[PDB]
């Protein structure tokens, strides 16, 4: 089976660490069945410098029409407000049609304190990112600015159905017989009801009744938690959670959070995932101060590839990745100076690729 | 010194550890120079069953100089006539700073902190002004306001310079610390919210210029998201944080989670003429009336209000005796591991 992948390097590291996940997919083991054509696309801080627009249409029309997945690597976002500038990522999640963030995290198998194995699922449209605001009184010194939060019925209850494919997914694997440290599947919504009513009130009812929409998800557990004790739960007890449906804002915090469970930065996946279409993208920016250096940890890149893999149902390669990276991660002789060593990001994807043909 | 101090212990455990606590305060030792009149006010679940009596706020604001609150025990779902009685407390009595030390004990199993998270408490989406702007069946939108002011941003950020100051003077005066240096960090995400965070940024780093003795502490500004990865991680790099109404919240939340036990962890609402302790725990219903509810975080909600009243003396004594207690592991309550009762606990720290 062919997949044509989309690569959108951008800046820093993205240029190093993009590289590495395309020499990891042309050297699959044959047994996968997947062969991979590839296509390298402008965008980032890089491409706004020469051209001044940080995402070129051209960028856009190919992935769309020529593209079934892609792999982003990482975009060196100012600190300010740049005139001619916004956010290539944030506009290519939104053209492609990628409403929900998908964070995984878990932890190695033998990893010091409680083990870790969920998924935080997080509805990236709607809620304060609608970004729209007023500065509603200017008198100096008194100041009165407002933001609108949005939470539609159609965006949540899409969520929440994203929600129940992914713990139906897992429990499909755990079925398999893949040990898990979960007995049973459960998708905990997370709300901050008590203060807004309306508007969490309505995401809570919309991920309830996405349950509804498939036989095959009356079987999965659903609970509700409160935002602030999830953090609290979560740095505590992260075991008890397998998936963890969320609007955007909380569900950006919480990801970001559970991240820190991991160790660095340069181990944590994601994917942004539409009806169509699914694009990798590792959870670390594009680390100027080592962009060059060739000492960029591809290992998050690594596993964003294999949860794309996931979604586009080659569950086997995904699989293979995950189990040929963590015995890379767990053997702890070849390792980048994020995980305290000396190797550059060739060992380590020489390293994952010698693990894969083992 | 005379404190008149309304006691609200409202549910569960409230009932057993604002006991305690009033025993700690009326044996507070001579050199002090500190006694209290005490007010029995009504409000919480158990009282409902109205959350907060139109009394108990007259109370507290024509006869109580502080006031010491317990803990409500939260209904899981919406209940006609159930409103909080601790949020409409802290707007009726002008509370806008939410106040919560986290602050490990040394020798203790578990990451070493020392932080105090300095909350807005007054706005933010907590000004609960929602719409459902489409009503169509299947395609519901419902809109909600987030409303940040210069003038409650600038309150709270001289709030946090003021407890960074006093938090510096407690250091000089020889108290040991894992800081060296004084320091603000001011919480916020503009690269979403530009105006309503940038204003919450803005209004923060110009409390600094409202006192000249601020001039000295360190300022820095950081992202909620990396705020609450870097908790879990180094959370000894941060010392005040001052934060709008969710994020400090959040990470208010958060920080708890790194001490042992919810037991241990005060809070305190302050307003300009007003303060309010509070442990953190609820009321842990599984639990009350057995005699055995740690009443430490309360003693330090107590200790956290005497501070803001000007008796930091008898504060550090109580912190010194409760610590001494806790550091001895001789007397301790059944959720630090130990096998004694409220009443011995509080024995123990009397004793000190
Ligand atoms: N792949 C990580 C990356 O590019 N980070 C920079 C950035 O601006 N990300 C957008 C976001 O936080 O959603
Ligand atoms: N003392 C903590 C407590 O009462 N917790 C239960 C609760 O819902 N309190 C509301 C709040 O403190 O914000």
């Amino acid at each position: 089976r062919r997949i044509v992948l989309g690569l959108i390097p951008a800046d820093g590291i993205g240029k190093e660490v993009v590289p590495a996940a395309r020499r990891l997919m042309e050297n699959l083991p044959a047994k996968h069945k997947l062969k991979f054509d590839f296509i390298d696309l402008d965008a980032g801080w890089g491409t706004f410098e020469r051209t001044g627009k940080a995402l070129p249409e051209r960028t856009v029309e190919r992935l769309k029409t020529e593209c079934n997945a892609a792999l982003f690597g990482a975009v060196q976002s100012p600190t300010h407000k740049v005139a001619g500038y916004s956010s290539p990522i944030v506009a290519l999640r939104k053209k492609m049609g990628l409403y929900a963030n998908v964070r995984p995290v878990k932890s190695l198998d033998g990893a010091k304190g409680k083990p870790v194995d969920l998924v935080i699922v997080r509805e990236n449209t709607e809620c304060l990112y609608v970004k729209e605001e007023r500065m509603v009184q200017n008198t100096p010194g008194k100041r009165v600015a407002e933001a609108i939060r949005r939470i539609s019925e159609e965006a949540s209850t899409k969520i929440g159905k994203m929600a129940f494919e992914i713990a139906k997914s897992r429990q499909k694997i755990r079925e398999s017989g893949t040990y898990s440290i979960h007995k049973k599947p459960l998708v905990t919504i997370i709300h901050k009801s008590n203060v807004m009513s309306v508007t969490d009130g309505l995401f809570r009812e919309s991920c309830r009744h996405a349950q509804s929409l498939d036989p095959s998800y009356a079987s999965i557990n659903v609970d509700e938690q409160i935002v602030d004790s999830m953090v609290y739960r979560l740095f505590r007890e992260p075991e008890c959670f397998d998936v963890v449906v969320a609007p955007n804002l909380y569900g950006d915090i919480l990801s970001d959070g559970a991240a820190s469970l991991i160790g660095s930065l340069g181990l944590v996946p994601s994917a942004n995932v539409g009806d169509n279409f699914v694009m990798s993208e590792p959870v670390h920016g594009s680390a100027p101060d080592i962009a060059g250096r060739g000492i960029a940890n591809p290992v998050a890149t690594f596993r964003s590839v294999a949860l794309m893999l996931e979604f586009m149902g080659h569950q086997d390669a995904a699989a293979d990745i995950y189990t040929a990276v963590d015995k890379v991660l767990t053997e702890g002789k070849v390792l980048t100076p994020d995980l305290g060593g000396k190797s550059g990001t060739n060992e380590i994807t020489d390293a994952v690729l010698a693990n894969i043909h083992n």
